[PDB]
């Protein structure tokens, strides 16, 4: 029965992509060795074309994504021949690399060899390529408590953190065969980072506040034509307000809203005073500049939501129905000033897609 | 079959209402008497009791509405006795005085006798009771955009605007047996205005903005027990971000955002800037400043948020289900700095409870 799940997907995905690619005429053919190749095999294996065509439709139908509008110039790094921990290490640290460029981002998935019978061959344990630890003991409070369970786990594989606020986690994945995942330290070398600064109050780099340039979201699922690409790690570039507005902001992240009222100098007494407010667009400003300045790329939520009413109507003009989910395509900061806000819409899951899994600590 | 729906309503609602209000006993014999007065009748009478405690269950079960936890405060005017153009007028007018109380605003609800036969005995036009005028003609917009259609039928009925950006609409409502609706035109002593200022920006003041005191929307159907009382307006207080985020900001609205950068002294050209979010904080400041100034009541969102959480936990203590709209409960300023932002509602509609219906103009 396994069998037959796949090779509905795989008709589906093979139909759709062809028609998409202008091949719809080696469809026929193409589902026909497949057919025999599941039969014989159990399963079947994407043509380069089909495996970046397929992570691209799943960005295009990332219903939470407000930046697809450039689905299409994603580019795929294909690492489905990778069988041993060193050439892991080695493609996540070029996909580093190479999603960087200097600051100036390329959206890039770096695809690893799928799961087989349910049997992942790479399991990565990061959320992120590049995050912060975090550390909670004896009231003390240090770093991303996002990490904070990563974090104890790497500290059972022999990994010390320098507990600093900003301690990068090392890589960690484990391959079929082994019962530990291993750890590789991240070359310093590889890891842009970005100071904040504000434009006007110089204040600002009291609170010694930095983030990273490149959010690498490496704990998805991608599911392209029946086949479950469960390590297949991917980047764009930072909206402004997921690091303003919530991985500096929110209470259970770094919790800095206080500290910016005190530093712009501002009362935080009164919640009639809307300090808070007032503290998270001057975040938000400090952090698109110091973006800006050191050369690294990052957009702005307006221009962000403009890019997707953009995708929205590139949608409309190919004939494809659009998907979202309105809850978190709204930014965090003025949503009703975008025209995303204003309008609905349908939540429904497509295929090709990326998908969340169970993470194997915790 | 329109008793049969009627009935089941009844059932549903006195046994709810009557358990709540500890008077469990009472609904056998009461529900008989309704049984009895449905068949003679075709429909039945609420009490005092029933009609003041549903209308407060209706606010209550609000999905919409962040301002619940009050509910059980409101001051119901029972106003089923009207039956002339003169009496619903003064009804009216009186809601206005009683809710308003000289700025310290009480949350009100004047209900009207209900439908009969699903024919109206009296149909309110109004969306507010105080709301103003929109005119848009040859290029021109003038006052609220959102009123132009209710403004363009008052000028058909030989009412005339001033053409001012804030002319008070009259008015206006039908009698069952009229075929056209009377207007009457607001006395202004009875309206609150505030002109907006800024703490501690003085040219805030060149641009002549204010906005009323009291939101009396009246355009909303109250359901309870089967009963429909089209015509029962209901006032709270507002919360900030209603008048300085949307009425004040929206484009299709009053669109101020690019007055407000320039008073406020900031460049309204490049989108990384965060200039509108900028202006909408101190807008939205300003609101807040000059109601509590001019000794209005309002609340800004993050005490109403914190209100909302107490009106969850209330729910919890009681045992009632709480139902929600995430998606109107967020407000449109910092959501990310509220509790509601971080959770879920159950968005289901439980009766009784406050409708749309149909505009009889347009
Ligand atoms: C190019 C710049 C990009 C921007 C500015 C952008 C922006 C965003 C934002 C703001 C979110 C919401 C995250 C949150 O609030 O937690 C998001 C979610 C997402 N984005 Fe994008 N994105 C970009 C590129 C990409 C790429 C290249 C992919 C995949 C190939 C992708 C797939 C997704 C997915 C799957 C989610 C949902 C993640 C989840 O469920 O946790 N995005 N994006
Ligand atoms: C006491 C102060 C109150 C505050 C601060 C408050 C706050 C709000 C807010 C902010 C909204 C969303 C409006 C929008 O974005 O369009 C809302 C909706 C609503 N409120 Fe309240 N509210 C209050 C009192 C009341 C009262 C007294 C009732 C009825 C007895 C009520 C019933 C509703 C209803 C029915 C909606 C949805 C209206 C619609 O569907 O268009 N509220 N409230
Ligand atoms: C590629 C990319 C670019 C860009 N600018 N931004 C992103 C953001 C992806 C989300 C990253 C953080 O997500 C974490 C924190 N909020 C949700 C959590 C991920 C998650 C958790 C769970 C339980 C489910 C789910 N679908 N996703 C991705
Ligand atoms: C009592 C009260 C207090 C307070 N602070 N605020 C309110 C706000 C009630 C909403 C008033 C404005 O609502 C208008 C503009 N947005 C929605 C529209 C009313 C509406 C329209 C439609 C088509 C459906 C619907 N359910 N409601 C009410
Ligand atoms: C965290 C919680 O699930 C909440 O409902 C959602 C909704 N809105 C969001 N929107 C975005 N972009 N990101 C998020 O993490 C969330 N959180
Ligand atoms: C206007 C449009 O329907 C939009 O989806 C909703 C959602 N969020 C909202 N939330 C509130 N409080 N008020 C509104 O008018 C809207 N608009
Ligand atoms: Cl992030
Ligand atoms: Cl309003």
């Amino acid at each position: 029965e396994e069998k037959e799940i796949l090779w509905n997907e795989a008709k589906a995905f093979i139909a759709a992509c062809y028609q998409e690619l202008g091949k719809a005429a080696e469809v026929k053919d193409r589902l026909a060795d497949i057919k025999s190749e599941i039969d014989l095999t159990g399963s079947y294996v994407h043509t380069k074309e089909e495996l970046e065509h397929g992570a691209k439709m799943a960005w295009r139908n990332s219903n939470r994504c407000i930046g697809r509008l450039f689905w299409n110039s994603l580019n795929v790094i294909d690492r489905r021949d990778v069988r041993t921990k060193e050439e892991v290490r080695d493609a996540l640290f070029h996909h580093i690399e190479t999603a960087t460029n200097n600051g100036k981002i390329r959206p890039t998935i770096t695809i690893f060899p799928p799961e087989e019978k349910g049997e992942k061959q790479v399991e990565i344990w990061n959320h992120q390529l590049i995050r912060y630890a975090g550390y909670e003991s004896d009231g003390e409070r240090i770093g991303d408590p996002a990490s904070c369970s990563l974090t104890a786990a790497c500290e059972e594989l022999g990994w010390r953190g320098e507990r600093t606020d900003f301690d990068l986690l090392p890589l960690i994945f484990r391959m079929k065969g082994d019962e530990q995942p291993v750890w590789y330290e991240l070359p310093r070398s590889l890891v842009i980072e970005v100071p904040i600064t504000h434009p006007d109050i110089e204040a600002f780099s009291d609170l010694e506040l930095k983030w990273y340039g490149v959010p690498i979201i490496s704990d998805m699922k991608l599911e392209v034509g029946g086949i479950h690409y469960n390590a297949a790690p991917f980047n764009g570039w930072y909206m402004g307000t997921e690091i303003g507005a919530r991985n500096l902001a929110d209470e259970k992240r770094y919790d800095k809203l206080k500290k910016v009222a005190s530093v712009i100098g501002i009362a935080a007494d009164y919640n009639t005073d809307l300090w808070k407010d007032q503290a998270l667009v001057e975040l938000n400003k400090a952090v698109l500049h110091s973006y800006k300045k050191q050369g690294v790329s990052i957009v702005d939520h307006h221009t962000a939501a403009s890019q997707f009413k953009r995708f929205e109507e590139q949608a409309e003009e190919a004939g494809r129905k659009l998907t979202g989910d309105w809850t978190w395509l709204i930014p965090p900061i003025s949503p009703a000033a975008t025209h995303i806000f204003h309008r609905s819409y349908d939540n429904s899951i497509v295929k090709p897609n990326y998908f969340f899994q169970d993470k194997p600590y915790e």
